[PDB]
């Protein structure tokens, strides 16, 4: 069937999602089901977990960086630093064009890294990032990534 025939409740918890849909589209289906921002691009280009349905039938899903967010089930297709540290890669294009100049460049290749996190598998003395990131390692300016805090503030039971 077509986007949006998936009957309810067609996805569980532990499901895997991914994004195939362009950005304009992503964001008519997200408008009253939790809407877009920025930080979203991950899921662009992120398989994601489902972990959650909430009480408007709208799905919840689960990113490598920490991050939920929460999708028209429409949407979703059912599929400084140290050495280890996850970090995110910049998801703004225009500025992480800017920041890769003399810092090991922007190649092409490099478009799906775009709000993605990685593992740092080097620092240069220079203080350039090789970073690993869904299998492929590239070199970033450090200003090009933030170090992530997969669930943040600590939360009692």
């Amino acid at each position: 069937g077509p986007l949006g025939s998936r009957n309810p409740g067609g996805l569980q918890i532990g499901d895997l999602v991914n994004i195939d849909l362009d950005l304009e589209i992503v964001q008519s289906l997200q408008h009253g089901h939790g809407g877009w921002t920025d930080g979203m691009f991950e899921t662009l280009t992120t398989t994601g977990t489902v972990c959650g349905i909430d009480e408007d039938h709208d799905i919840v899903v689960q990113y490598p960086s920490g991050n939920r967010w929460t999708f028209n089930p429409a949407v979703l297709t059912k599929a400084q630093f140290q050495v280890g540290d996850l970090v995110q890669v910049c998801y703004d294009l225009e500025r992480i064009k800017l920041l890769q100049r003399g810092h090991g460049e922007w190649a092409e290749a490099m478009l799906p890294t775009l709000g993605k996190v990685g593992r740092v598998q080097q620092i240069y003395s220079d203080s350039d990032l090789k970073v690993e990131v869904c299998g492929t390692s590239w070199t970033y300016n450090p200003a090009a990534v933030s170090k992530v805090a997969s669930a943040g503030s600590a939360i009692s039971n």
